[PDB]
């Protein structure tokens, strides 16, 4: 797994499930390309998006639909959405894990990088 | 002041000074115009961004230029920049504070809103 | 004003108000010594702890009391209390702000060290 | 496992490795009794800290010494070390995860809290 996408819920103690999640990539007229999608699972983890030969250097952005995700628990939140920018294997093939631990007027974001 | 933007640094436990921060109001194509901008003073804090006249109901983001914070200390950073997309609402009279704690790799932002 | 504490509330994003708060100062048998204590204002900010002459360097704790304050708004919390420990250093002159931001679950402390 | 670790370094973007972790546990006579300890491993995360059956009701602290860490990179940090107390147990059993994410001068702490 290249890329790998965990998120917490800092008000329930919980990983935050069936969280929505759209991964975007620059393309060469600099517009937004969809990349991939999916949501978190039981764990608050998403895996699977995309693959070691799909996963290309390039400027990705991960789209995390926090708004939906409090709307559904009866909270009104202030941001639409956790937005994740970053340049990926630009130093060749490396594994992303983006983190994101959410609270209804805040969020906390913190990227696990390795080297296989 | 409907609108400041404050920017701290986690690495060395002081205001963020001298970033460049962008405002942008999403617009009915949903493409996202530009509408303020300005750079963190000694305080990491950016005043002066709009009126309560012009700050009306809407869709804004925040970009906060934290990739050439970092470079200019050397440091090599993991984002291009860091993002806060909200949107205003009138609830009675309200003053928005967006905050940012910045590090290489990870950044926490809360918005602070009073009366 | 040496030291300054600064309480923020990541639920309902605002200023955490009357949040009790107290400073101990490490002592020569390992023992925390009540140091200073008070109140979160209405900005979340608690001044007037101490003073430059009273204020040397040594270890410090500042306990914020976190699980009175959720309960008192309905919420079950997850801490006893925030602490947050650290050595004030004579290294030029130093302003010291310990800025915490809460949920029921987490929260985040940073300080911002100034002249 | 009733009682995880982990810790993340957020200005390397990475596991914070070999992090000294001790608990303690609140006594009768409201004195902190040394409960486990140990260091995190090479993905962060400690491990068998304790079991089901010595894991009772009580008030535990987990002491996170995030200061050695900082001092073999070579930086001088704020802090002497991160604490995190809180009471476990007192509904019946439960899974708790104590995930802290650290930098020089600011720590981020959160709980994943389960119903096995
Ligand atoms: O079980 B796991 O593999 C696991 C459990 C918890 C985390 C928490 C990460 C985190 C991220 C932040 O942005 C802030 C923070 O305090 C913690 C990560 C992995
Ligand atoms: O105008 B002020 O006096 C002011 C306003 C907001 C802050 C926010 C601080 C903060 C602390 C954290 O630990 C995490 C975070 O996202 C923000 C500080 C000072």
């Amino acid at each position: 797994c290249p890329l790998m996408v965990k998120v917490l819920d800092a008000v329930r103690g919980s990983p935050a499930i069936n969280v929505a999640v759209h991964v975007f990539r620059k393309a060469a007229d600099d517009t937004w390309e969809p990349f991939a999608s999916g949501k978190t699972s039981e764990s608050g983890e998403l895996h699977g998006l995309t693959t070691e030969e799909e996963f290309v250097e390039g400027i990705y952005k991960v789209e995390i639909d926090t708004k939906s995700y409090w709307k559904a628990l009866g909270i009104s939140p202030f941001h639409e959405h956790a937005e994740v920018v970053f340049t990926a294997n630009d130093s060749g093939p490396r594994r992303y894990t983006i983190a994101a631990l959410l609270s209804p007027y805040s969020y906390s974001t913190t990227a696990v990088v390795t080297n296989p």
